[PDB]
Order: structure tokens, then C-alpha cells, then sequence
């Protein structure tokens, strides 16, 4: 519970699922992003109840929640500030002319954060390059982890919705609503593909529907040119048709370390 007096609003960063997000200073010194929650976009009381849990989630590679402001409307969510913004856009900028090592570097960051959530048995539910951020050092961090539970948009929270993360979702999710640490693993594999394909949309030639048939038939995403055999094998391991046969984030992290050492 941060006092709003300790906040100054400086510039606009954009708009997300809960509305406008601003850059500004906390306590006149610390860079912050401040979500201004559009009224009616969130289960606000539930989020407030469960926000205490999300504040204990502290990791070098998770976008840190600093505090909330809930004695006013709209409510605020104060978070760590990421200077280079959204990973997806960052990947799509060709001037960066990334080396494959820098790409694997970005995978190791996300995996490190997910490893920690997995230990805390805390599901993201929407892991994708659009939901990851890049700070002034090129470090990638996982953002908005766990906030899917409080969305009040039926285009997002329904399987048939226009905003549902279909292309990041394993078959068991899409057909049965079977959510587990394994559906975060699946999404993580898709995110590794994103990174090595340099921001291409997964199944770029298919609709969401064609994508769901495709993966129910045991068919998967092709190797991005910039992925070696070893890197491709890692993401594909995330996509086993049996959920319980997919690796942990612990195993994936050690997998990534190996290629780093090898290639
Ligand atoms: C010209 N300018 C130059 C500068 N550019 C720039 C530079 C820096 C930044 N830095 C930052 C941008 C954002 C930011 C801004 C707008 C929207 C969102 N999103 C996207 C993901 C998301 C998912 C979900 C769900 C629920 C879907 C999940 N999971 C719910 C949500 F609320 C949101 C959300 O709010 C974010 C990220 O939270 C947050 N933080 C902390 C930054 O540091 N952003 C932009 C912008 C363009």
C-alpha cells in the first residue's frame, strides 16, 4: 500500500488489458510503471486480496511489483520500469541485428523467471513475448504474471474469444481447460520460437482454428533458421502431446546452459 503522494506521473507508456500504463517517479527518485486500472476491466477486490502473494514473488528476472494504491478509484499497480519495453517489438526491430547468443541469452532470462514461478507453484497463464519486457541493459523479464485470473473481458478469458492465447496454448488447455505447470512449459517453447524467429507470429499461415487442429494432430512449429538442431530440440521438448512428459523449467534451464557451452 503505497501512498499516492509518493507518485508523480511523467509520460505515457501505452495501453494494456487494464487500460493506460504510465511512466513516472516513486518517492521522487525511482523509475516506475504505474497501471491505471480502467474501472470494470478487473476483479478488483479479488486482485487486492491476492496481491500480497504477488508481492512476495521476487526475482532478478520477474518484473517486480512494488506496491498498490487501493483507497481511490481507479486503483494503481506500481511496478519496476523497463526502459526498452516489450520483447515482441524489441525482437521485430532489425537494427539490433541480434546474434544467436543474444537470442539464447533472452531465453535463459525468461526460463530463470519461470523456474522461480514453477517452484512457487504459481502459473503465469499467458507467457508470450508480448508479456515480457526489456530493460536498459538488454535483460528480459517476465511481466503481468498471474494477472489473467482478474480479467473481466470474455474475448480474453474464453477459449473461443478473439483475445485468447490460442497459439501459446497446449491441446489439453484448448479442449479441456487443463491448466498446469505444463501449459506454461508449452507457452515457453512457443516463446523460444518467437525469439529465434525474430518476432514472427507462431503458425503465421494458419488461423487460431487451423492451429488447434494442427497441434491436436501432433503437428508442431518448424525450426527457425537461426535455431540449431540443439536449440530446436529444446523448444520441441516443451510440446510433447502428453503434458507430464514435457520438461520442468529446471531441466530447460540446464538444457539452455548446455547449448551456451556447446555452440
Ligand atoms: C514511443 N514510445 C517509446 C517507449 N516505448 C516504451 C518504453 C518502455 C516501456 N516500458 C514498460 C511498459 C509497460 C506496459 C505498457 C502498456 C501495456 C502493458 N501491458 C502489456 C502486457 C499486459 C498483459 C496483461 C495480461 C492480463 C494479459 C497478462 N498476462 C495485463 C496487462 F495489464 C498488461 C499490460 O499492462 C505494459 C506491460 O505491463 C510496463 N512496464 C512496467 C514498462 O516498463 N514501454 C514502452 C513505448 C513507445
Amino acid at each position: 500500500e503505497i501512498d499516492p503522494k509518493d507518485l508523480t506521473f511523467l509520460k505515457e507508456l501505452g495501453t494494456g488489458q487494464f487500460g493506460v500504463v504510465k511512466y513516472g517517479k516513486w518517492r521522487g527518485q525511482y523509475d516506475v510503471a504505474i497501471k491505471m486500472i480502467k474501472e470494470g476491466s478487473m476483479s478488483e477486490d479479488e486482485f487486492i486480496e491476492e496481491a500480497k502473494v504477488m508481492m512476495n514473488l521476487s526475482h532478478e528476472k520477474l518484473v517486480q511489483l512494488y506496491g498498490v494504491c487501493t483507497k481511490q478509484r481507479p486503483i494503481f499497480i506500481i511496478t519496476e520500469y523497463m526502459a526498452n519495453g516489450c520483447l515482441l517489438n524489441y525482437l521485430r526491430e532489425a537494427r539490433h541485428a541480434f546474434q544467436t547468443q543474444q537470442l539464447l541469452e533472452m531465453c535463459k532470462d525468461v526460463c530463470e523467471a519461470m523456474e522461480y514461478l514453477e517452484s512457487k507453484q504459481f502459473l503465469h497463464r499467458d507467457l508470450a513475448a508480448r508479456n515480457c519486457l526489456v530493460n536498459d541493459q538488454g535483460v528480459v523479464k517476465v511481466s503481468d504474471f498471474g494477472l489473467s485470473r482478474y480479467v473481466l473481458d470474455d474475448e480474453y478469458t474464453s477459449s473461443v474469444g478473439s483475445k485468447f492465447p490460442v497459439r501459446w496454448s497446449p491441446p489439453e488447455v484448448l479442449m479441456y481447460s487443463k491448466f498446469s505447470s505444463k501449459s506454461d512449459i508449452w507457452a515457453f517453447g512457443v516463446l523460444m520460437w518467437e525469439i529465434y524467429s525474430l518476432g514472427k507470429m507462431p503458425y503465421e499461415r494458419f488461423t487460431n482454428s487451423e492451429t488447434a487442429e494442427h497441434i491436436a494432430q501432433g503437428l508442431r512449429l518448424y525450426r527457425p533458421h537461426l535455431a540449431s538442431a540443439a536449440v530446436y530440440t529444446i523448444m520441441y521438448s516443451c510440446w510433447h502431446e502428453k503434458a507430464d512428459e514435457r520438461p520442468t523449467f529446471k531441466i530447460l534451464l540446464s538444457n539452455i546452459l548446455d547449448v551456451m557451452d556447446e555452440e
